[PDB]
């Protein structure tokens, strides 16, 4: 065991070691989405880095869980990090999808994890996880909840000058 | 009676409450338009803080007023805030031609008070709106018929594109 | 069904707008007070400050909803929003003891919806109400009424001498 | 009767008065440590701080713990301060583990507190426990249990010398 | 036996020792004393920074007599610590009087433990008195005298309408 | 293909593809050896920095990777990111001589990497390497070959003191 360990449950960090790989993932895409941009017959670069951020944002994210589970006693179990579902990710609007298909993902599992604490009686992981990630993706979902919708009302995929005026005037 | 009465009537007095009460039903539409912009449906938020300026702005007209009655021995006499009876707001496009409906009706509301304390013979309340209101609505419905005849002369409502662009370049 | 909608339950959904209206209900009779001392016949200073602060304080805790039921998949919903009763609040003590009342409504209200909150098992809107709302409608609950023991220590509403007190120094 | 209480059981009220007084059994705990490392027989002085910081620290702790019953109607009737049961905190090493599980023994008085907040439905303190006391022990389980390794690593108290190396590097 | 211990006997360390659960428990009594003007039923917030200031001053003699302690080559035995013999002040001039009335509880103390100094010979015990604290405790006497005074000739306690006035203008 | 391939062979588009991957291998190392040293039952601080920030830094090695396809329009084809070899890093000593063989492995998948650029006559291949990729890992394999020296001279493991230092003077 270790020291530091208190209200820590084997079943809570074991989910805690699943949202690691979970968080490292969505950075894997986000930032296969990048440079999905930086391409000759792609080139919308302003895209790129909106999901070039939200990989780096996803970063920190995927640090401040290590820095809990070592806050609590937990060890660390490493395992891979999968490849992509697409390398080729289409359309301009495909990807924000994809994108909002995988918020809404760890946005669930999160508010999975936040029910085992609170029924294996571990207040502080209530804290942590009710203040540090929820409204991180609320607003999230809710940013690309209007991102998807001016794409099509652009008339998009079908429109070309959509995912052009949007990655000037929306991600400028 | 109460100490700073002079001149006054009883009928303007009694009419300011129905143009105070106004003032709030307003900024409640441009309230209401505001947020429905928000929809995830939407993602139209220029057009949000538009009518959240304006909203604002109808609010500090009712500030605007219920002071003047304080101001020379009437008392307020406020009713009910009813709503108005188009939760949801269809197109900006036509959101604006409400917009302006209402502003051109609560206009006239203002001529018609103008008119009555002309006939009391009341030359201060007629400068009181003078130097704060009809001075200021003719403003309003201008550039609001402006804005109908970009997106109507644009291509909207029909064109979801002409939404995206006419915020951009004209909301801020 | 939205597409940023991801368990946000009919019954707490069509709670968030009960609240906003009541949320608006204080806002405008809050307004109602911060025109009573306005009165001629009344004249207290800041005993319309205050309420003309909180009116706004108040217009912003709604606004801070109806960004959640767009933020949480809802569709906002509104309603009348009632006159107040009272056309007279008699003294300022009187007063406070009305916004002691609402304060302490505004907060079963938020009880019993938190409890609803748990109840659908949505944590989000759970740490949501804990922050700018049960966090700060228990000490808006002991400012209130703070500024009541004194001033009936003092003498209100008998000896109208504490109201002038109360008004300069308290509030300076 | 309490004017402001309002859904605070009086289960929870009894055992703050039991915990403000825990969180003062610990500055005063700290303030013996605070003087063994003045002592010039030992003379170990950022040993000294950190136990005197802490020692205002755990008295900001027990500070804060009585705005807030006063912000409930919560009545604070104190009790005695005991002092320790050791004296001569035989080391630094020694001198920390049991600044560690005194604590230990403190967030587990917050684990049993946010729990019995829970069982009678307290929101407000649940959350005022949720950011004002659960991390920072979390913190300080982190800021002394860790140290305790380095501190053996090293030879203590094998070594008298490393208490100094220790000393005006970890605490300068 | 301490090899910087020089002329310096051992009811003196005893009484020094004895007369520091003496200068802390004074600031155990203002604290409660603030935390009884923090009260709702009293709800005057100046005599409780009053409080909370003696509550710390008075919490830095300790400090002074500890390394003194140590200064000397003597060892510190501390003890319980109890809690105030009231609760409840009963009135705004009544936690003057008593505020008065400890600190000369502890004057005659320390002036009574002037003359074993001279007993074993130890004039750096007597100027160190003679300066850093006798020359400011009978300042804080002298000004709750002031205080109480000015409490019992501003009509206390039967006026209520004037011990807010203190309030405001002397502790503010 | 591409409007852009040019001298830009397969195999030469190959190993940019499988060395993204390494570099993707190695900040996930960095990224576990970071947090080895975070748990406190090793605690070495400014550890974790040294490691986390080459995290940080053979993350670019990735992505400026990741530019160079697209660059010459080559095409990206992200595998699995798989787990650390070991996960008990046993020591710093350890911890440390991994970081030796790891880089020198990246390195000599480089040596002989480079050498593609020479057969399939790719220059702009054969100097970007150079410029921006090959030197800045001799400037990590050194660095490191300085902590790996130095830890056997100050007995390491066998010396459990010499982990505590380098962390302040070295890496501090
Ligand atoms: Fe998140
Ligand atoms: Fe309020
Ligand atoms: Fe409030």
């Amino acid at each position: 065991t270790s020291q530091v360990r208190q209200n820590y449950h084997q079943d809570s960090e074991a989910a805690i070691n699943r949202q690691i790989n979970l968080e490292l993932y969505a950075s894997y895409v986000y930032l296969s989405m990048s440079y999905y941009f930086d391409r000759d017959d792609v080139a919308l670069k302003n895209f790129a880095k909106y999901f070039l951020h939200q990989s780096h944002e996803e970063r920190e994210h995927a640090e401040k869980l290590m820095k809990l589970q070592n806050q609590r006693g937990g060890r660390i179990f490493l395992q891979d990090i999968k490849k992509p579902d697409c390398d080729d990710w289409e359309s301009g609007l495909n990807a924000m999808e994809c994108a909002l298909h995988l918020e809404k993902n760890v946005n669930q599992s999160l508010l999975e994890l936040h029910k085992l604490a609170t029924f294996k009686n571990d207040p502080h992981l209530c804290d942590f996880i009710e203040t540090h990630y929820l409204n991180e993706q609320v607003k999230a979902i809710k940013e690309l909840g209007d991102h998807v919708t001016n794409l099509r009302k652009m008339g998009a995929p079908e429109s070309g000058l959509a995912e052009y005026l949007f990655d000037k005037h929306t991600l400028g």
